[PDB]
């Protein structure tokens, strides 16, 4: 990833040139440029890069001409745009202030709820690019369907989340069956399955069974990834993470609170109930302490270990005939 | 349309049954059901019905088996869902209160900005249905691309609109070149081109030139349709329209204000400037009077006539080899 990151970001400028070239609509296109530059840039690009890297592990290097690669870059960027769409819109729904410590787009002066359109444009740019760069490829329809299905799964996950945590404190809502379901639909499918699957299609690997196999490994990785973000949000060194966590404040249906609830004597249940999600820090400090007293960081470390054996068993069993390195590169990024 | 309206609405119940049938996500699916029922029902269904009617004018009746028709119904409903998506989201952006005199969805208790997701789900349901009912048809990809392109054009139109009227009163913004551009992208492509084009594809009529021809007629119809809504908003008998108009109050870039501005001596320009878009009625009453004094209803009636010759010339010239009745049925609905 480290090398390839550079040429991935050089390509953006071109993604944009193309998306911004009927002159009556110039102003709108100017706006689109801003929206793209503000919202698609500034993350770590892990998802989009995954498309590119996996495309290289999957194609015999004699089928990686400069146009094959230009498409891999572009489709990686399609993943990033999809993400950008979700985030811009999620920030609005959450009433968030910052994203990656920068002002959320909808919070910029004179944008506001216009960001809903802007988010929709981001989504749309995915399908323009696919047409621009892949309309003639045999995997074209495969990729349209995959991006569409990934949007649907994500949106559904979002609904499930929204129902489950209404900003209305209800911890009967916060069960494990349900936590898992949210992670899977809202983040894992697009974060993990999507980018690999896209590379699979670009490589001619379109079998339903192959995709199902890759899916079984990749959704389980995504479940751990998110559980680890939940853990880190509260317990990560915040300069090593970058994030300074607001989960508890926010009534989030976090892995921490789920385990906590399986592990509460009633005295502990109507304490947690008197504390999950106030601005004031001593009520949030108090929760961190209930978690600490229940050795939740230990439950996690136990979880991280088991999860790691499980992912390697899954890779042993279901990678074939993809090179296991497709999966292992990702495992290394996440269990780091 | 009058007969066919009935079976068009009987089909909805089935669109829904299908979209609502992995049980961990039941709650979200319940929500989706509500969203669909609230937002897809209650309009006049003109756009979706246009798909169905045109499909019948375009297919030899021996190729209208019960499954061909079930698809026409479904694709008509796809148009309505697309519209529903735009409206739910537009209401949020506008801060509107009611839609068709019923509470806008985002204004319902406990929905709020969650409606952004809800709107996204509506969009997504289009592509699920297309897959469910058309994946095996030779026009499948054609329809995906058309719905996607129609979304993009609409969203772009919305951007252009948003730039042009920022709720910030600026009438230098409100030019005719620009009014036309907004109408075309924001409403005409999806309202007029989309439904016919969809029927064309379903019927094997996929030539770029045929579509371009149909487009030239249909975008010009859409331009008149919207100009007429602008006129009616202020001058329609409000029980015959149903609507009681808020355009002037809203700084809308309306046809009325555009013509008005071409037809203003400076004394009239810095009057209009002191009045376009206040809550108070005497400032809105005053505008209606400036419009009246400039014989704008007459400019309109002159416009409606000319526009009608023009549409029939266009139909004469560009309908072939579609039956002109495809276009004429629509002209009759709109010049009524
Ligand atoms: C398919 C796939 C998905 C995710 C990742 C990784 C994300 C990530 C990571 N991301 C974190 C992160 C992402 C973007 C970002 C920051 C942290 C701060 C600046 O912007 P997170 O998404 O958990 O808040 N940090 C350290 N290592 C990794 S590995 C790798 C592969
Ligand atoms: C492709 C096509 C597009 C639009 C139409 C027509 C819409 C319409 C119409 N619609 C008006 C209307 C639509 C829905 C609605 C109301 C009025 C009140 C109840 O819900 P509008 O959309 O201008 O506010 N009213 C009377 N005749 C017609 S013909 C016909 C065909
Ligand atoms: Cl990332
Ligand atoms: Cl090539
Ligand atoms: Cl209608
Ligand atoms: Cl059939």
């Amino acid at each position: 990833y480290a090398q390839e990151k550079q040429d991935f970001v050089q390509h953006f400028s071109q993604i944009v040139r193309v998306l911004t070239e009927h002159p009556e609509i110039g102003d709108a296109i100017a706006r689109l440029k801003e929206v793209l530059e503000y919202n698609a840039i500034g993350g770590k690009y892990n998802r989009g890069l995954t498309v590119v890297v996996a495309f290289r592990e999957l194609v015999e290097p004699r089928k990686q001409d400069a146009d094959s690669l230009q498409r891999a870059w572009t489709v990686g960027w399609c993943v990033e745009l999809l993400q950008a769409f979700f985030l811009v819109a999620d920030d609005i729904m959450d009433s968030s202030l910052t994203r990656r410590g920068q002002i959320c787009w909808y919070q910029k002066p004179g944008v506001g709820l216009d960001a809903i359109n802007d988010a929709n444009l981001l989504e749309a740019c995915i399908y323009r690019l696919l047409k621009l760069y892949c309309r003639e490829q045999p995997y074209y329809l495969n990729l349209i369907e995959l991006f569409l299905q990934s949007s649907y799964q994500t949106e559904i996950g979002q609904t499930l989340d929204l129902l489950t945590a209404p900003q209305n404190v209800d911890l009967v809502r916060f069960t494990e069956k349900r936590y898992k379901s949210i992670v899977k639909y809202k983040t894992a499918f697009y974060s993990f399955y999507l980018p690999i699957a896209a590379a699979m299609y670009m490589a001619g690997i379109d079998g339903e069974k192959e995709h199902a196999n890759a899916k079984k490994i990749l959704l389980e990785m995504g479940e751990f990834f998110q559980i680890q973000d939940d853990y880190l949000d509260l317990f990560g060194d915040p300069s090593v993470t970058g994030k300074i966590g607001t989960d508890i404040q926010d009534n989030k249906c976090s892995w921490l609170v789920v385990q906590c609830l399986q592990r509460a004597t009633p005295e502990q249940y109507q304490i947690l109930k008197e504390n999950y999600g106030q601005k004031e820090a001593e009520k949030v400090a108090r929760v961190k302490a209930l978690y600490e007293e229940l050795d939740l960081p230990a439950v996690f470390l136990q979880y991280e270990e088991d999860s790691y054996s499980h992912i390697m068993a899954l890779i042993e069993q279901y990678a074939a005939p993809l090179p296991p390195a497709v999966f292992l590169g990702l495992a290394r990024k996440i269990y780091k």
